[PDB]
């Protein structure tokens, strides 16, 4: 389980519906890199040491789409994952339509340790072009999940159950371009401080925020999303949430004559 609060018992079973899909990391076009601090470099190559993917390691697609039932197996290893230094995410923006109006959906991610309400859990969740980010003492459910707020779902939303507002270290919103096909994120920790970088356009990410926690983060998990759409019998749309572990590595980076990172090489 995630957390330990019994939020609901509606439509739960133990069915093995899944295999973790895999894809190979290739940083040759700047995927997995980030812009360095407040610096700018022009028409040049730099050797830089940072939190980067291993080139030629795998991405895992951790996204899960449900309709009514939730499998208990979705809330265990290999999905519940060790955080270590951090993770890089490549996220498909699942652009849906209702009455020819566009809506953006993708999987919420949570990062934490015990997920009990005596500890801080980070949550990153989209709301159709608003990205909501929080770090609070949430009472996480045993079986957390989200919903398609656009197309609807056969079940109500529940990933935490706090009746009063929980204590929070952080709460902010960031906009993202709902028209783009891919969002990239780095999440990592150093000396008890969490760091987040993202991009919605291009591949190299840029700094969103950092947050002192003091405690080591140990686990992350990508929430199942429940929807009456997003399947081969209604629209052939799909969720994807690819992740791969970060580590301290040396990269060659190439910056063009307008300061964009166009290419990179992992030096091992
Ligand atoms: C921070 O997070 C913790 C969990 O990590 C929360 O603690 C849990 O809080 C809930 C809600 O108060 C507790 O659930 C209630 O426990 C009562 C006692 O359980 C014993 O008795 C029942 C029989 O009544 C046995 O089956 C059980 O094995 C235990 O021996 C129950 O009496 C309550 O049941 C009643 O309410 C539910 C509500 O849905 C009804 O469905 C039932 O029919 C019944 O009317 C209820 O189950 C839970 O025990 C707490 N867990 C722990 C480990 O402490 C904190 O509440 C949370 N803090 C904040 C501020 O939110
Ligand atoms: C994580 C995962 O495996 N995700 C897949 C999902 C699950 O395996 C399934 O939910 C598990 O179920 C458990 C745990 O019991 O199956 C999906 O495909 C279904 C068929 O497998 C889909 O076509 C549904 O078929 C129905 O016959 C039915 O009820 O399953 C009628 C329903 O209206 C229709 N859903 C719609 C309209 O989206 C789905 O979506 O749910 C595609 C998802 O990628
Ligand atoms: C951040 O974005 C969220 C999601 O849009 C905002 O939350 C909504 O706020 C309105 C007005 O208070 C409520 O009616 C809704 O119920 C809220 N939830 C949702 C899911 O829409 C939030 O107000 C924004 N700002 C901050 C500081 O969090
Ligand atoms: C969860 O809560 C419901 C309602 O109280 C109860 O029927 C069910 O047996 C509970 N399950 C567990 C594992 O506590
Ligand atoms: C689920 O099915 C996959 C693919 O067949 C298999 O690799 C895996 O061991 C199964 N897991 C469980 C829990 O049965
Ligand atoms: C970029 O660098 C190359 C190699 O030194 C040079 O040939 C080219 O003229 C430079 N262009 C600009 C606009 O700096
Ligand atoms: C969803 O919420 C509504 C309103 O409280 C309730 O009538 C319905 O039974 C709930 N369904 C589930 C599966 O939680
Ligand atoms: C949003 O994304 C689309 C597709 O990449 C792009 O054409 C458009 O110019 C972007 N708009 C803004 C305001 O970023
Ligand atoms: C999904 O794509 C397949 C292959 O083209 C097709 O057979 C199927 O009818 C499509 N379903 C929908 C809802 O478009």
């Amino acid at each position: 389980v995630i957390g330990d609060f019994n939020c609901t018992n509606f439509a739960i079973n133990d069915l093995n519906t899944t295999v973790i899909s895999e894809y190979v990391v290739d940083v040759s076009y700047g995927l997995g890199t980030y812009y360095i601090l407040d610096r700018v470099y022009l028409n040049t190559t730099i050797l830089f040491t940072g939190y980067f993917p291993k080139s030629g390691a795998n991405f895992r697609d951790l996204s899960l789409k449900g309709t009514t039932y939730l499998s208990t197996l979705w809330y265990q290893k290999p999905f519940l994952s060790d955080f270590n230094n951090g993770i890089f995410s490549r996220v498909k923006n699942t652009k849906l339509y209702v009455n020819k109006t566009l809506y953006s959906e993708f999987s919420t991610i949570v990062i934490g340790s015990v997920f009990i309400n005596n500890s801080y859990t980070i949550v990153v969740q989209p709301h159709n072009g608003v990205l909501e980010i929080t770090a609070c003492q949430y009472t996480m459910c045993e079986y957390p999940h989200t919903i398609c707020k656009s197309k609807g779902s056969s079940r109500n939303e529940s990933w935490h159950f706090d009746k009063s507002e929980p204590l929070c270290l952080f709460k902010k919103n960031f906009t993202y371009n709902v028209s783009t096909d891919w969002l990239y994120f780095h999440f990592y920790q150093e000396r008890g401080t969490f760091y987040a970088y993202y991009a919605d356009s291009g591949m190299p990410t840029t700094f969103l925020f950092s947050l002192y926690l003091g405690t080591l983060l140990s686990h992350y998990y990508v929430l199942p999303l429940t929807c009456n759409a997003i399947s081969s019998n209604t629209d052939n749309e799909t969720l994807q949430y690819w992740v791969t572990p970060l580590s301290k590595r040396q990269y060659l980076l190439k910056f063009d004559n307008r300061g964009v990172i166009t290419n990179a090489v992992d030096c091992s």
